[PDB]
């Protein structure tokens, strides 16, 4: 009746989705023979996608997968970029196939493997399957399980997120850790039951941008890296 | 559009349940000094939960988790067998929980590591996500992806939970393959327009019961282990 599983947000917490966009963005543009900013692209993208998952949501748009979203923003804000038109549907969906590469933060695999030794470990995101399963393989990222939103077609902080976790785990709250460098994700988490660790990212998005990385006094843990929370957890 | 994901039966075409029920019930039952047919429980326990499942299907009974259907299919075989009657529902209780512990055969984890290698993986099994996650860790089986017939409140080979796993792992069912050691799995897989390999397990009920191990036109592959079929694939 100790700790026996642990429950993962990937975006930020896990992996640097700002690196992959920027360095990957660069890449796809010099082959094709123009340049961009990427840091504006990857800010825009990331602002009309939540815009359109809030309408989701709310019920004003009808229900489909965070892929999907992403793909649909895109085109909406590459309107405001005049090279934005000379990408076909095939460079836009390559460069939306990016979201299923989010690249680990250099402490990601060895502190979730670490972890597994002694917990059982899961994804609970809320972004798609097929993109989570993903970034997970192509990171090399061990978990025992693979959950998301969207098996309840739903978006945290809605208390079926969390549920399934422990439904599919098959443990009490008390039983379960959220793990997140987001508060709000690990604010739900707590007030249904979970235990929390905050990882701080302080370039979660860039190295420039300040980031709210202070502790809190609901924390159950605080930690600089999944290798740290391993260490202070005892899974060495 | 080429072959992507394969998708595991796990119980009989993975892990060995008899020589688990076998070994841990020849244990259980000598510390309480009595002897049983090892071999005719196994065999009848299986045939009640798949009867319970089917009931679950034809909505004769509300979706449970598959432990419970487990645990109450032991209620249903004790009744022949004069030892039963001596097991209360903690000894009940104790003896259903190695359906969450079942041996792999010495084939499936260095087969299931070498598709993995090539393809994404995936469980789509009736068990219970929290029985197949830890059936999985147990025996070290490499996966990137646990799905199970619970995620849409059903059973194999309920049609939902064929597309559980196109949907999760966001394929087209000509790029999926079902694997299973049962042909009405691979029927139904086959039906909604998978690919599906045969493993044949002729052990799935011990050495002295027969098992239909036939192969048949529809099946895409047929091989005798797991790695067999890796050899099939070229993830060798
Ligand atoms: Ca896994």
């Amino acid at each position: 009746m100790g700790l026996k599983a642990l429950f993962f947000n990937v975006q930020g917490t896990l992996v640097d989705f700002y690196s992959t966009i920027t360095r990957e963005g660069e890449a796809f543009s010099a082959v094709r023979g123009f340049q961009a900013d990427w840091t504006t692209v990857t800010e825009q993208w990331r602002a009309e996608y939540r815009s359109r998952l809030d309408q989701v949501i709310k019920g004003e748009r009808p229900w489909t997968t965070t892929d999907r979203i992403y793909r649909e923003a895109l085109d909406g804000i590459l309107a405001n970029h005049p090279w934005g038109a000379s990408l076909n549907s095939a460079d836009r969906d390559e460069l939306n196939s990016l979201w299923s590469k989010l690249i680990p933060w250099d402490d990601t695999a060895p502190g979730l493997a670490r972890l597994r030794s002694k917990y059982i470990t899961s994804t609970l995101s809320n972004g798609s399957m097929a993109s989570v399963l993903r970034i997970s393989k192509l990171g090399a990222l061990p978990f025992d399980a693979i959950l998301t939103a969207e098996l309840v077609r739903s978006s945290k902080p809605d208390p079926k997120v969390y549920q399934l976790a422990l439904d599919s785990v098959g443990i009490e709250a008390h039983q379960a850790m959220m793990v997140a460098c987001h508060k709000y994700d690990l604010q739900a988490a707590k007030r249904l039951g979970f235990k929390v660790a905050f990882i701080a990212r302080p370039f979660e998005f860039g190295p420039n941008k300040k980031v709210d990385t202070k502790p809190e006094q609901y924390f159950d843990y605080y930690a600089n890296s999944v290798v740290e929370l391993a260490g202070m957890l005892g899974a060495l």
